[PDB]
Parts: structure tokens; sequence; C-alpha cells
């Protein structure tokens, strides 16, 4: 299954957002992060990727397709707008084993507000 996440300057949740900001996919599914607005990328957040997965970082303005392999919760950010809260969460598969350690990861205040909302949106 293929899903799309749009990178926008402004959306329903305020400035600098990924829409949707919370998504659940199956192990092996692909998500394309689309630069609807220019000046954004996607990068995994330190401490917010499961065991066996590798970190990734796309280039500014590229349409970036990612096939999620390792099951778990992945926190993603937009590099330049991380301090402004441009973040999202991708849950891969059921019963993520790192969900509890992703909740304790440290992020700038605006990003933490949005991550907490996104994490609660998946059933915590
Ligand atoms: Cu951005």
């Amino acid at each position: 299954a293929d899903f799309e996440v749009h990178m926008l300057n402004k959306g329903k949740d305020g400035a600098m957002v990924f829409e949707p900001a919370s998504l659940k996919v199956a192990p092996g599914d692909t998500v394309t992060f689309i630069p609807t607005d220019k000046g954004h990328n996607v990068e995994t957040i330190k401490g917010m990727i499961p065991d066996g997965a590798e970190a990734f970082k796309s280039k500014i303005n590229e349409n970036y397709k990612v096939t999620f392999t390792a099951p778990g919760v992945y926190g993603v950010k937009c590099t330049p707008h991380y301090g402004m809260g441009m973040v999202g969460v991708v849950q891969v598969g059921d019963a993520p084993a790192n969900l509890e350690a992703v909740k304790g990861a440290k992020n700038p205040k605006k990003a933490q507000e949005r991550l907490d909302a996104a994490l609660a949106a998946l059933g915590n």
C-alpha cells in the first residue's frame, strides 16, 4: 500500500506542518513525502526510530519515497522547521515495541506539543 504525506507552510494545525501528521501503515508499505510547498524535507528524529531501522534525511524540495521496513513508531521532522514544530509520526504495524521510548524522547517545545497530539491520535 502507498500513502502520501504533504509538506505545507500552513494547514489546519497552524504553520509548518506535515498533513497528515499521524499515520498508521503496514510493515513494507511506502509513504511519499511531497513538497506541496517549497523549502521542506523529511528526516528521522533522534531517539524516535525503532530497533533495526536506519535514519534517513531527504533533500530540500524532493519528493521522497520511503518503504518502512522495521516495525515500530517513527518520529519524523522537517530539518529547517523542527523548532517551529514541523513534525509527524508514522506507526508501522501493530503493537509498536518502541512506543514507550518514543514518548520519552526530547524535542523542542513546539515539536513536543505536536508529537504528543500525533501519538495520542494513533491510540497513544
Ligand atoms: Cu519544513
